[PDB]
RNA sequence: GGAUUGAAACGCCAUGCUCAGGCUGGCGAGUGGGCGCCACUCUCCAA
């Protein structure tokens, strides 16, 4: 894996003098080994049930989106 | 259309099992034993 983000450019000075931007993946420390430990199979059931929003308009309705989910879910 | 301690993340670049060594030397299938004992082509048919 990688050790470090990438930082944010300015647009203005990288196009009016040509110059390349890039990380090095292979170069030096950048190179970072991680070790990890999972699950191998698994299965649930999630239970659950909406609710308004503060910021929703009064026309919002939680059954229409609750019938939306439904309709979404069965057709995959 | 904000936020699954999440969003991105190569195990990778390459190296001869090599050099060589006798299954050899040699040993008798060899000694010896009867196919023998004995038995009618014989009775009669002109040229």
């Amino acid at each position: 894996e990688v050790s470090s983000k990438i930082p944010k450019p300015n647009p203005a000075t990288a196009m009016r003098d040509r110059k390349p931007l890039y990380f090095l993946v292979d170069d030096g420390s950048n190179r970072q080994q991680r070790a990890a430990t999972l699950l191998r199979n698994v299965d649930y059931v999630i239970e659950a049930h909406f609710e308004l929003t503060d910021k929703a308009g009064a026309e919002d309705n939680a059954g229409k989106h609750l019938d939306i989910f439904r309709r979404r879910a069965r057709a995959g």
